[PDB]
């Protein structure tokens, strides 16, 4: 059996998360969304918003589930018994801090496998700083959200 | 007419950014220098002074003007009545974040076309954020900026 | 002679720093080890810390010696009559960075000449930032650092 574990800010989830996702719960037995707190990036979003958000956005998919974690990545992986780390490579970089990523938790956690998808074509180029950015300045981010997200971060800027 | 609207934080505005305006009013009819308030970045300059620079760099080129503005450079550049971004291409550098940035920009102003011009050999390598640290150290920073800049650095700092 | 001097924040120092030392002391007479106070990236280790840390592991080369210091490198260097920059390309991180810091200071020192090394493919993806999130929260780093400085980091977080 495959666990795949996919670990990220998602701050907030996009497109571009969500069709990586899609692809991977094809894929694998189980897919595990592991959302970090990630305090040091100041996130917009609390712990359990990301991971609230996280959920109404995959609660279509019977084989995943979401969980937030404030620990080092290489023991929540053990702890999840996951076998396979799920990272989504656009273009280009960073890309080279995930070779990074993958050659230290490697050292870390020598059992656990590094695997790279790359999301479809048209939501590549998606990425959660820009639709933050877009929605406080109030611009229709619609086509980069699913539409509980983009409610969510419509409502967080008033 | 071609109305080509050139949008960044300039903080502040350097030897390349005057270049790519040089070179940018010898292409088009109108050129507009839009200074982003960028509160993200925390700018060494205010709003009112990065644009003051830019207006005193240019101000010799008749078909340039200088404009600040804070809100989403999607809405701007309709209200600015653009139908042509302009950004600068440099070492990469940050090269994959302009067809990202492009990429967003397309769906938010599908009307306005985004295109990039190179600055001379001379001027690559010139960075504003590095500009304003060694100038905060005492560096001589008067051979990447025009001599008004080089002032407004020195009494930055005093 | 040849003085070389390698700048950085050695925030901590690791094992990928150390590989660097190692092989430029054995090209050089002399080789200094510049510290940046760098109060903006707000260090975990103070400046003084920071150059014990990098004594500690480089004492055993008699021709190599670690000083900290607040001012401009381009001056600083002048300061320690070094007519070499020694960098390290941490794998591929950016070398067009490296590059516009090499140029900007070849204006400000241009008697001083820019030479990079690689470190060691085993030490190639060792990033002192990783090394401080890691140890941060409870994980192993003696695979990344050497034993003073795995110590160091140890104490500073309990
Ligand atoms: C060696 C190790 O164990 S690391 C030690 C430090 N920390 C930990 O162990 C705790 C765990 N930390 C994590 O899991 C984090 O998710 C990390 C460190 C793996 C990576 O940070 P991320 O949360 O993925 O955000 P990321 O680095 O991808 O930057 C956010 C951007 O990437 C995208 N993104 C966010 N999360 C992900 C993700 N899991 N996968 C792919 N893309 C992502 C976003 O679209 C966003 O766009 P942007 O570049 O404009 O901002
Ligand atoms: C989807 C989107 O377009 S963003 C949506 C939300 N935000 C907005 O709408 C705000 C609108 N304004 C902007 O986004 C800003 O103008 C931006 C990001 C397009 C431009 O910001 P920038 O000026 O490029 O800041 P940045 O630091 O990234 O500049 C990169 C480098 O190139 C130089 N530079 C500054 N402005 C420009 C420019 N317009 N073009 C080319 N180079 C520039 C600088 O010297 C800078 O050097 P540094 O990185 O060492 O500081
Ligand atoms: C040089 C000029 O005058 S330009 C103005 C800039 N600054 C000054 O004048 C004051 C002097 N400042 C310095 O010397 C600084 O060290 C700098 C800016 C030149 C270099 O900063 P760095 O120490 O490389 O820090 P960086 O931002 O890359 O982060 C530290 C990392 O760099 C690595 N590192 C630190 N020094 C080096 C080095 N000399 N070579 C290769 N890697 C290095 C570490 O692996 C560490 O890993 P990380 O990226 O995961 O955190």
């Amino acid at each position: 059996m495959n666990r795949v574990l996919y670990p990220g800010t998602f701050d907030p989830i996009t497109k571009g998360h969500g069709d990586l996702i899609e692809r991977a719960s094809r894929l694998f037995d189980h897919v595990i969304i592991a959302v970090a707190a990630s305090p040091k990036k100041n996130p917009l979003f609390s712990l359990e918003q990301r991971v609230a958000l996280a959920q109404e956005v995959t609660k279509h998919l019977p084989n995943v589930e979401v969980v937030g974690f404030s620990t080092l990545l290489a023991h929540f992986v053990k702890e999840q018994k996951a076998n396979v780390f799920l990272r989504g490579l656009r273009a280009v970089s960073d890309f080279e801090y995930e070779f990074q990523l993958a050659n230290m938790n490697r050292q870390l956690a020598p059992d656990v496998e590094s695997m790279f998808l790359t999301p479809s074509e048209k939501y590549s180029f998606i990425s959660s700083t820009l639709v933050r950015e877009i929605a406080a300045l109030g611009g229709d981010i619609s086509k980069f959200v699913h539409p509980a997200v983009a409610d969510a971060l419509a409502e967080r800027f008033k």
